[PDB]
RNA sequence: UGAAGAGUUUGAUCAUGGCUCAGAUUGAACGCUGGCGGCAGGCCUAACACAUGCAAGUCGAACGGUCCGGAAGAAGCUUUCUU
């Protein structure tokens, strides 16, 4: 069934009035490998309290990538906040080449071969944004298609 | 078939910006730590000054002598001497 990644874990701490309290944050995302992803951010004073309110947060955004032989559609530049994300499909026998935080997502997504890079700002929170938002930009022959 | 950087300016944030970190190479070394074996390699600093040996000779089917070697003579032997 759908399958899980832990993208990264971070401390997380405010100077709230009366002392310094912790709040852990972590990036998950769910994927069954056919062609569905799903990204999660959610926040927990115990780190598997995030994990778990995390992945349950990315099953309930899912995108559908329409995968063809393993691979993408057409190339994407996406661009969210000050960080950059350039997506470009490559024949079979390439591997997915590719930032963690981009790979986690593609690996689950079923994309098998695709050439990647991050530009500007490199923040794994903000590029995993990036990374599922040019997955949604992506289209088919037949969506041209039937959209025209 | 080909592209994942990070740390440091704030009380905190973003932007700008310079510095800095692990990579490969160099006819080297010093500091402290030594067993062995293959292969490879050695003044990257004063073209600073240099002891000593060595770094080009070979031809007598070009021509007269000396040195080294062999053979044959005048002699009973030796000296000497000739071809």
């Amino acid at each position: 069934e759908l399958q899980e990644k832990l993208i990264a874990v971070n401390r997380v701490s405010k100077t709230v009035k009366g002392g310094r309290i912790f709040s852990f944050t972590a990036l998950t995302v769910v994927g069954d490998g056919n062609g569905r992803v799903g990204f999660g951010y959610g926040k927990a004073r115990e780190v598997p309290a995030a994990i778990q309110k995390a992945m349950e947060k990315a099953r309930r955004n899912m995108i559908n990538v329409a995968l063809n032989n393993g691979t993408l559609q057409h190339p994407v530049k996406g661009v969210h906040t000050g960080s950059r994300v350039f997506m470009q499909p490559a024949s079979e026998g390439t591997g997915i080449i590719a930032g963690g935080a981009m790979r986690a997502v593609l690996e689950v997504a079923g994309v098998h071969n695709v050439l990647a890079k991050a530009y500007g700002s490199t923040n794994p929170i903000n590029v995993v944004r990036a990374t599922i938002d040019g997955l949604e930009n992506m289209n088919s022959p037949e969506m041209v298609a039937a959209k025209r």
